[PDB]
DNA sequence: GCCG
DNA sequence: CAGTTCG
DNA sequence: CGGCCGATACTG
């Protein structure tokens, strides 16, 4: 589908070095000038041909010109020799923009240097410890095992519990970076403090290696973010995401946690301008908003029993899990 | 960065 | 709280 | 001018 690799390659680029400065609006600026610029179909040609598409401007145009002339973009040749830098420390999880400037401020270049001068926290030293895994995307067949394995383990006590796996998977891509299992009850109450029993067994068996988000000293987890790695030879360390939700939640626990992300994101920002609100616990109307557009008042939730409620109520029409990559 |  | 993370 | 998703859910 790319018609124009040529230049939604140079600004992507750009796009990633904003980012791990820090230029998170610039950098979401670009991420929407290349996710356009790919879905086209024709190769643009025209200065005027950039502008007429959404989510390009002038700005943007320019610089799309400038590769379709000088085959170059000066603006790459002038980028910080600290992004590439930047780039490897951000890609630890648990570690951000900030933590990666601190790092690099502080004369820090490689991860050697991290892994032996600089001071992590129990969730950068568990992403360090496995770089190079969380790197890596496994086949959707692998994604299926590993929710199998969470699925019979929560089952097992308790075989009403609902499990599904989420995210690229269900968009039903060919590999997954993650394994996204949401959980639920359809009695309503059943899914209460199971996290304890579930994740136990999963210790049990060995299938768990690490932790990186698990609040359990409190009843009221909703989420679990850790590491697995299914038993035999050949196999790698994966990022396993489990979130548990009341039945009443359910569809939008499922559009949520199907994502994808920039999915999300237009289509909450879609229901602010309807006077709606959208998250992964419900979907609201009334809702009162003050001038910077903050959440001031709750307004009240609307019955959302399946994911085509959620498309219907926003006055939107369908789309099946493959149909929300953007 | 884009857009209203 | 600031930072980071999930989709 | 100023928002760009969510009153993310955790961590320390
Ligand atoms: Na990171
Ligand atoms: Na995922
Ligand atoms: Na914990």
């Amino acid at each position: 589908t790319n018609h124009n690799l040529h230049i939604t390659e140079k600004l992507e680029v750009l796009a990633k070095a904003y980012s791990v400065q820090g230029d998170k609006w610039r950098a979401l600026g670009y991420a929407k000038a290349i996710n356009a610029l790919k879905s086209f179909h024709k190769p643009v040609t025209s200065y005027q041909e950039a502008c007429s598409i959404p989510g390009i401007g002038k700005r943007m145009a320019e610089k799309i010109i400038e590769i379709l002339e000088s085959g170059h973009l000066r603006k790459l040749d002038h980028i910080s020799e600290s992004v590439p830098v930047l780039e490897l420390f951000s890609n630890i999880w648990g570690a951000g923009t900030k933590t990666a400037q601190m790092w690099y401020q502080q004369g820090f270049r490689s991860l050697e240097d991290i892994r032996s001068q600089a001071s992590l926290t129990t969730q950068q030293a568990i992403g360090l410890k496995h770089y190079s895994d969380f790197l890596e995307r496994m086949p959707r067949e692998e994604a299926t095992e590993i929710e199998q394995t969470v699925q019979k383990a929560a089952q097992a006590f308790n075989s009403g519990l609902l499990c599904v796996a989420c995210g690229s998977y269900r968009r039903g891509k060919a590999t997954c970076g993650d394994v996204d299992v949401l959980i639920t009850h359809p009695d309503g109450r059943s899914h209460r403090g199971i996290f304890s029993r579930l994740l136990d067994s999963l210790r049990q068996e060995g299938f768990l290696t690490d932790d990186l988000v698990s609040q359990e000293e409190n009843g009221q987890q909703q989420k679990y973010l850790g590491v697995c790695r299914l038993p035999g030879p050949g196999r790698r360390h994966r990022r396993l995401d489990i979130i548990v939700v009341p039945y009443s939640e359910f569809a939008c626990a499922l559009l949520y946690f199907t994502g994808s992300a920039h999915f999300n994101r237009s289509m909450r920002a879609l229901a602010k301008t309807k006077g709606m609100s959208l998250s992964e616990h419900a979907l609201s109307t009334a809702v009162v908003r003050n001038t910077h557009g903050c959440k001031v008042g709750p307004g009240r939730v609307l019955p959302t029993p399946t994911e085509k409620d959620v498309f219907r109520l926003l006055g939107l029409p369908y789309r099946e899990p493959a149909e929300r990559d953007w």
